[PDB]
């Protein structure tokens, strides 16, 4: 098993055709999970299942600039499950991240920072095992 938080490098950046997979379990009793993709100390796109939001599972997703959260983007549609492996796929296409979770497509996250070769981390964090994280393009 993979260190959580885990720190994958995305070597110059993300381009439209990047493909990152994510596999791992779900923890019993999963509070949060959370992907970063990261432009220095900028979050580009925060992608954070919360499995007890007011008793509600919700996926928030956001970007940070100069340390300060932007508007939020919220999805409803849930397909995580404490205990269960997972498999998260993130296409970074040209105008959007787009996320599918398990083979089905969940949300796309319009690019608000625009400089993708300077998004050049992901951190994985949160209540999960985690098997791999890797990237290949397509
Ligand atoms: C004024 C105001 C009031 C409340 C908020 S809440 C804020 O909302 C953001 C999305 O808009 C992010 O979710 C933030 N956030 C979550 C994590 C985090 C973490 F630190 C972890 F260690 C793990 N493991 C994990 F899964 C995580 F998600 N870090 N920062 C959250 O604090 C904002 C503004």
């Amino acid at each position: 098993p993979l260190i959580v938080p885990y720190n994958l490098p995305l070597p110059g950046g993300v381009v439209p055709r990047m493909l990152i997979t994510i596999l791992g379990t779900v923890k019993p009793n999963a509070n949060r999970i959370a992907l970063d993709f990261q432009r220095g100390n900028d979050v580009a796109f925060h992608f954070n299942p919360r499995f007890n939001e007011n008793n509600r599972r919700v996926i928030v997703c956001n970007t940070k600039l100069d340390n300060n959260w932007g508007r939020e983007e919220r999805q409803s549609v849930f397909p995580f499950e404490s205990g269960k492996p997972f498999k998260i796929q993130v296409l970074v296409e040209p105008d959007h991240f787009k996320v599918a979770v398990n083979d089905a497509h969940l949300l796309q996250y319009n690019h608000r920072v625009k400089k993708l070769n300077e998004i050049s981390k992901l951190g994985i964090s949160g209540d999960i095992d985690l098997t791999s994280a890797s990237y290949t393009m397509i």
